[PDB]
């Protein structure tokens, strides 16, 4: 109705609140500003609702993992293993990417729905910000429709980062949002950038058939924050499964060839041993930059970090002091949860309320197999930062649910503080490491100790066992069941 | 010649060989008697780990043999069950970790003494081997973690043939083409569910109105029970057996009635399990001699050390009061040795968690809606639905729900009910929170990772906090 204004929908609109970008950060802000009384406006450019996670993020991508995972567990030894015996396993990979297409719509229509259960204007078209309580809405017609807000939050989001030479088009060259779609299982995928993103999309592929290596000019793989040993021995366990790396290698170009397929050529990082690596497909996914194109920032006097993010202060403020910014376009780890915690204290201090988030509670996944996770700080950093720390470790190999799943890769590892006990960061490798790292997050809410944690009674037989035995052993030098 | 102890465990299931572990590594010389060729008690052998995996290898073939793989793209001919293959690597996991307690024996200087204990002093157990011979061990402690049985009924012989136990049920030689379970509690469904998931005709008969047991909450059982039954499992509610007969074909003829009275009929089955129950273990101990009395369910009374009347002697895990589950003997099994060093004893049963590992799972602790009610608390409800949580939805695994309760005035958590995808994992955040004293906003303000299935966690706690959650 008018929650929708969308081509030919121009009249002026009056808010209190105009949300620019409707990712996890920004249709989170904008439901929640609405919760709050708020008049509020949520402008999208794009034909659905949802940004980078929803559309080509987490949720394709995740879906695309839980698949590829059972056709390997089917495929390979697991389910004959278990007494579940098959004569031909056959990929049907249009089915797997219609069932990942099917997840991706119902939650666009969710939060169509979400806006209009909670009275939330969308405004369809390309928001730009034309005075310091004002923005303006280019339509796909070409219309223009005037929103006067008393706040503006920008939450634009995030794009890939273009790799300088190597041309993306989404056919034989991609970026991941290329890689989420791919017709076929290429013979041979290259991935540059071993990040989570390129793991992650890097072990999909392998896992359907493709031999996957990834180039990285960094020495470990997981991207920035995570912990070396943990990184170390994800690394290992990926390359056992056929995944191959080739680290503190420097990609200096890469040409399309006659017959179709893509020769990449490295080097050493630091120069030297140069070859050539053939493949039929070239992922490239060395980063994501925050979006701000054509907002009017400039004419704002709104001025980027060197990194092209929105400074903004602990309220979230732009220099303009009604003007906030949150999500993929500030500072801080590029996450879909991030965002989301943002825009909530943002528009919660908007109404008068406190804004404090501890971006050391924050937690990172890669939903591989087995997972990656940990929130809190690294070996490295405690280091860095000149702390007394201890460690509890504990393998997943001595886990009774990962040992009756014969799912026994990893260990989760507690660092603690030594004086106090305080936990100060849990990183798990294995099997349910989603889940588990979200009590590790309550825990460090509370400021909770190693001891706290291996004195509440977890569920037997479980993995979270692994999570409880790791902080026994950081609390009092030993577990029981290792 | 006699051992001397500091420390005499009795049983070595979950509570009994993790409190020899612990009282080994706070120095007390420790010896730990068992019974059985193998170490780890119900849980390890007959329990826990063979049932957890039966029940992942059977939802792993219904997830080939049925829809679910199809509508994924993996592609199928002929899926077929090796029932053999799929038990031997059931044992295979239990192997592995009765072994692993051995080692863990080993490594941790606990003796083991093979045999069946009877306390024959204040201070003396002795333990009887197969061929009769005995190993006397002088202690200062005794430990009776005895553990518990099989309740039987009355009138009906489990033989563990065509009338079985769980423990005949996790060794079922073939498929039953059709099977009654008498009891609909944890382990009827969890059992009655791997063989409906294998091929059977499966049908539980329950005498109460709901099933999973004693404290599920009524919501959460009832959409647990229609779930079940879409999947083909089928229960006959209030309803009491009166009789089963073995026949001479081998089949079993079951007699029913509704538990008020009236409706009289007979079911055929080629298994009849029998779970209505389980009870403390205590059998030729020595008990009676020493004056040591059981409570009128034949528990071991003891003090908040777990001391009985005599103070040196003590007893925890199943053969005590309280839930009958692994984590909980543990976690007595631990504190009571503490406490024989001098230390606190704590544990909170109202944070103790408890699961059913069907899928979907059904995990749960604190108090239920009737709990509350029965108790005059004021609380308020939260609830979120998977149908509306990212990560189930990418799984297309979306049936149920989180329920949060609330104490109305001051915001505190007092339950959290989980029927879904994950739950077994997701309520060990909850029993944390529990333990805590979180209050419903707590968890809402934890910044949870998107998407994972304890953000129906975190906006079940939000809508019970604030009113309304975000994604629903
Ligand atoms: C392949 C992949 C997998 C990922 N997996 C995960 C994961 O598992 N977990 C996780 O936490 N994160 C993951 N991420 C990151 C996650 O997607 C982002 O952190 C998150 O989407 C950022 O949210 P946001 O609201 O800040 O921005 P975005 O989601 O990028 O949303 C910005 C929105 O604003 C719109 N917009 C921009 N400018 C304008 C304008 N001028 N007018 C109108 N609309 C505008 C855009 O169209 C877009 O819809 C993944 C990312 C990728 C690429
Ligand atoms: C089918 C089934 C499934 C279950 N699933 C779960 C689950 O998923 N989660 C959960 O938490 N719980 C589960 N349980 C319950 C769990 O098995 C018990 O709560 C747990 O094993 C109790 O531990 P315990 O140490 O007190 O006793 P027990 O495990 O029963 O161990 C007692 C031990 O003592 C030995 N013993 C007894 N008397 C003597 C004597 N006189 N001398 C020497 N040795 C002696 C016995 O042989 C035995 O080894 C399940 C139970 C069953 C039957």
């Amino acid at each position: 109705e008018v929650l929708f204004q969308g081509p030919g929908a121009d009249q002026p609109i009056d808010a209190d609140v105009t949300v620019i970008g409707s990712g996890p950060g920004g249709y989170v802000a904008a439901i929640k500003a609405a919760q709050l009384g708020f008049k509020t406006v949520c402008i999208e450019k794009n034909e659905t609702l949802g940004g980078t996670c929803l559309n080509v993020g987490c949720i394709p991508s995740k879906a695309l993992l839980n698949n590829s995972h059972y056709y390997h567990m089917a495929h390979g030894k697991d389910f004959a293993s278990r007494g579940i015996e098959m004569s031909e396993v056959r990929l049907n990979l249009d089915k797997m990417m219609e069932q990942k297409s099917t997840a991706v719509k119902a939650l666009t229509g969710g939060i169509a729905h979400l806006f209009k259960q909670n009275k939330v204007v969308h405004v369809n078209g390309y928001g730009k910000i034309t005075g310091k309580n004002q923005v303006t809405a280019t339509k796909a017609d070409g219309g223009t429709q005037v929103i006067d807000t008393k706040n503006i939050l920008i939450a634009t989001g995030s794009e890939v980062t273009p790799f300088p030479g190597i041309t993306i088009d989404e056919d034989t060259i991609v970026s991941s949002t290329g890689a989420l779609s791919l017709k076929k299982v290429p013979e041979k995928m290259v991935v540059i950038g071993a990040g989570v993103i390129g793991v992650e999309l890097g072990s999909v592929w392998q896992r359907l058939g493709a031999d996957v290596t990834a180039v990285e000019f960094l020495g470990h793989v997981g991207g920035v924050g995570i912990d070396m040993e943990i990184s170390k021995n994800f690394q290992r366990i990926l390359q056992k499964q056929g995944f191959k790396f080739k680290l503190n290698t420097k990609v200096t170009g890469a040409t399309k060839k006659s017959d179709g397929k893509i020769d990449v050529s490295i080097e050493a990082a630091s120069g030297g041993k140069a070859e050539v690596i053939t493949c039929d497909v070239l992922l490239v996914c060395i980063g994501r930059r925050p979006f701000t194109k054509n907002l009017g920032l400039e004419e704002l006097g709104i001025e980027l970090d060197p990194r092209g993010r929105i400074p903004v202060n602990t309220r979230f403020q732009t220099k303009i002091p009604n003007i906030y910014a949150i999500g993929d376009v500030v500072a801080g780890p590029m996450l879909a949860h991030k965002a989301e915690d943002e825009g909530i204290i943002c528009v919660e201090g908007m109404a008068g309320g406190a804004v404090h988030i501890d971006y050391n509670c924050v937690p990172s996944v890669i939903y591989t197999h087995p997972e990656v996770a940990w929130v809190g700080k690294s070996e490295e950093q405690l280091k860095e930062e000149g702390i007394e720390y201890k460690v509890g470790k504990f393998p997943f190999a001595a886990n009774s649910r990962a040992k009756t799943n014969a799912d026994t890769d990893g260990m989760v590892k507690i660092l603690g503080q030594k004086s106090t006990d305080r936990v100060l960061g849990a990183h798990i490798l294995g099997p349910g490491a989603e889940e588990m790292v979200n009590e590790a997050a309550l825990a460090l809410e509370y400021g909770a100790s190693c001891e706290d944690i291996a004195r509440v009674c977890h569920a037997h037989p479980t993995l979270s066992e692994a999570f409880r035995e790791a902080n026994l052993a950081a609390s009092f030098g030993k577990s029981i069941n290792f």
